[PDB]
């Protein structure tokens, strides 16, 4: 509870909600509907209280923006693509380009998104 950032999972029968923690609360795709999210592939995010539920991943952890442009896109309902496929995530994570603020929160949002969306696959 102090500028960490790190991914969590919400588990109902199987399938997983996956978010950032932050402090006393989680940053997550604002969408229970999956499916019009991933055709679409553009999501905006909400903040919500963390609670028990919630499962953190205390090995992983999305340290690719400042938590300040995150609660920004979160009161602005800042619609992101949250459709990049592995090459520009590996391009982005592994390589030197410039990341701006909204590719960067795009990149996190995708990695919710194809998260969540392979814990669906029966």
């Amino acid at each position: 509870q102090n500028r960490m950032m790190k991914l969590a999972y919400l588990d109902r029968g199987f399938y997983k909600h996956y978010g950032i923690i932050v402090g006393d609360h989680v940053y997550q795709l604002d969408s229970d509907d999956i499916f019009k999210t991933a055709l679409t592939g553009k999501a905006k995010f909400t903040k919500t209280k963390l609670t028990s539920d919630w499962v953190i991943e205390e090995e992983c952890e999305l340290d690719y923006f400042r938590i300040k442009y995150l609660e920004s896109a979160v009161d602005s309902e800042h619609i992101f693509s949250v459709d990049k496929n592995c090459e520009t995530i590996a391009k982005d994570i592994f390589g030197t380009h410039t990341l701006s603020q909204h590719q960067a929160i795009g990149l996190v949002g995708t990695i919710l998104l194809t998260a969540g969306l392979m814990s669906t696959i029966k």
